[PDB]
């Protein structure tokens, strides 16, 4: 029960996943990457909170329809998979996913950085997060300002690394590690 992974990312709105080109549009492309890995290999450790339809950006009415949908899907989830990239920009729904999912629920977050493919892109040799990463947090204040309360894992975008993250109990709410920002050491 409540075993899903909740994918959170930016797209310019309104966005429908059924329009031609949806699967080519940043940052939806990275969510679809997870879906395709799972569809191709059932061992991939991803259970999509949005499996029935990705309709959390599609224009629906905030109060009556969209916000309740965000909350319901987050309530079915053990963690958030957040994609942060150079194009992550303002979005009411994405903000609410952070405030409710982290601030209210205390869900841990696996943060995938699709612009980067090396561990050394995330942290410097003293284990400080690089400015290029901190700058992405500033693009989503509701992530930045809630992340202190949960375990977060900050990773480059490579399949084997994503699998390792998703197989780690430390980043699942019922088994969460102590709140800190974690990373794989370069």
């Amino acid at each position: 029960y409540q075993n899903a992974n909740y994918s959170a990312f930016y797209v310019s709105e309104p966005f429908s996943e059924s329009n031609l080109g949806a699967n080519s549009t940043h940052d939806f492309v990275y969510y679809n990457m997870l879906r395709m890995w799972k569809g191709e290999d059932n061992s991939f450790p991803f259970n999509d909170a949005h499996d029935k339809t990705y309709n959390v950006r599609d224009g629906s009415d905030w109060e009556k329809t969209l916000k309740p949908r965000l909350h319901t899907r987050l309530d079915n989830s053990k963690n958030i998979i957040l994609f942060l990239s150079s194009i992550t920009a303002n979005s009411r729904a994405l903000r609410e996913e952070m405030n409710y999912g982290i601030g209210t629920k205390g869900l841990p977050v696996i943060v995938i950085y699709p612009d980067y493919d090396k561990k050394s892109d995330i942290v410097d040799s003293n284990g400080n997060f690089k400015k290029q990463i901190k700058d992405l947090w500033d693009k989503l204040p509701a992530f930045r300002d809630n992340m202190s309360s949960v375990a977060t894992l900050h990773i480059p975008c490579t399949k084997s690394v994503i699998i390792s993250a998703l197989n780690n109990e430390d980043f699942m709410v019922n088994t969460m590690a102590d709140a800190e920002k974690y990373y794989y050491k370069p």
